[PDB]
DNA sequence: CGGAATGTAGGC
DNA sequence: GCCTACATTCCG
């Protein structure tokens, strides 16, 4: 019922899990998403399929406190849409530049 | 055609590709098959996907000749399946783990 | 909430 | 072409 550190939401990094921040314009303004990933490969956009994953799997060292769906935790892998006359290109951010996509999404 | 270099295989990857490694066992043997995530999240794990995907978006920096299914290619994630008494169980291999994994499925 | 029903995409 | 495996929808 407490907040959870960055250590801990990078945790499961060490584990085979893998967290990625997609930020894409919506409707009306930029929002981003969490996924994750579970060591097996499955991706997982909401947090009650990481529940229900870690019911039906070896319970090790992570554990449901580990994860967080927000987009302004710097950890893991930033994407951004970005639309040029070229086409949509997703393209991955830099350390650098993810500070200031957060700062966008923020509020 | 020719053989693609480690540093070839690696190239993709500084463009919001990911490349993975995944081995377990069938019928008589381990196997591996290659992962690739392009940079919208998209999972591909044939030859021809790469192609149909680099053919419907702008060709800049990466090229069919960037890209191999090779599990013996040691570019990218290694995971393996472990059957455990409490189940099947993915887990991420060292760098230190990965050469006796790759002599495992040459053949 | 935990599973069954139905839809879809890519594999063969 | 159908089949298999995953994603999404539906249910009490």
């Amino acid at each position: 019922r407490r907040i959870a550190t960055p250590e801990e939401v990078r945790l499961p990094l060490q584990h085979g899990w893998r967290r990625e921040v997609r930020i894409k314009k919506g409707s009306h303004r930029w929002q981003g998403e969490t996924w994750y990933y579970g060591p097996c490969g499955k991706r997982m956009k909401q947090f009650p399929e990481v529940i229900k994953y870690l019911s039906r799997n070896v319970v090790h060292s992570v554990r449901r406190e580990h994860f967080s769906f927000s987009p302004r935790m710097p950890v893991g892998d930033f994407f951004e849409e970005r639309d040029t006359p070229e086409g949509l290109q997703w393209v991955q951010l830099s350390a650098e530049e993810i500070p200031s996509r957060i700062q966008a999404i923020t509020g």
